[PDB]
């Protein structure tokens, strides 16, 4: 549990802006790219915004419909992606809402109960060989899909 | 032990720090990034600020290893242009590196003058992210023995 002190979209644009300017194409050779389990990297992305949405009184619900998840990748543009995924859903959560986080064998789903920065985590996304499907949820709200080929 | 890493607003807090500095070193490389003209969020950096608020990051955790921060300011309102985020990471590394190798009990000096800033520590007599984030925003690195004895590092630029 390393500490890294701040915001995110300052962060985000640098960082997205590096990236296009070393027209990179996999991971292989990146500095620090190992197999992180999903489910410490999205639990680990909830406690960093967990004061945030306490304060804008907003809940963040983490379902683990399963476990033991490992992909390849470069664990801080990761937590990028995800935090801009969170940050993004706390922004256009009405109080007293659920901010719903879910983990699938083959994907991770992003969804608030609401109504660029998420060009990075398609950026990022296709960098790691996922996909991203952005949408409406059937419930209503506005739904990030982050998948991936099931191990 | 962790590959993740937390991210907010001893050993912990350099770890951080040591792989965004990784990951960016690597990418402004590759990017072979010339100057600051096109870079984002490009601005006049008051200087004062930049220091304090690194000395703030690690001041706490410092002092709980038995190492005091000491923060001079000899100038004041002093204005660089660069890119904030480089040069908190530039500032950062040298005071990693400056907390790393002091002994307990000795202090790290933070000096800021009108056209330097200097991290000096008491310790002994890798990080050369410092050396192309420095020359990125037109400033030279010197690293050396202190005059009293100990390292030193200075962050020098023109006027």
């Amino acid at each position: 549990a390393l500490l890294q002190l701040h915001g995110i979209d300052r962060a985000t644009r640098l960082v997205d802006q590096l990236l296009t300017l070393s027209r990179l194409d996999s991971l292989d050779n990146l500095q620090d790219v190992a197999e992180i389990p999903l489910e410490d990297l999205l639990q680990s992305s909830v406690m960093d915004i967990y004061h945030t949405a306490q304060q804008a009184k907003i809940d963040v619900r983490l379902t683990l419909n399963a476990h033991s998840i490992k992909r390849t990748g470069q664990p801080l543009l990761l937590s990028l992606l995800v935090r801009n995924l969170l940050d993004n859903a706390v922004r256009y959560s009405p109080q007293g809402s659920v901010v719903d986080v879910t983990l699938n064998a083959d994907n991770f789903i992003v969804r608030d109960n609401g109504p660029l920065g998420l060009s990075i985590v398609q950026r990022i996304a296709k960098l790691h060989g996922m996909n991203v499907e952005f949408g409406n949820a059937e419930q209503g709200g506005f739904e990030a899909k982050v998948s991936w080929l099931e191990h």
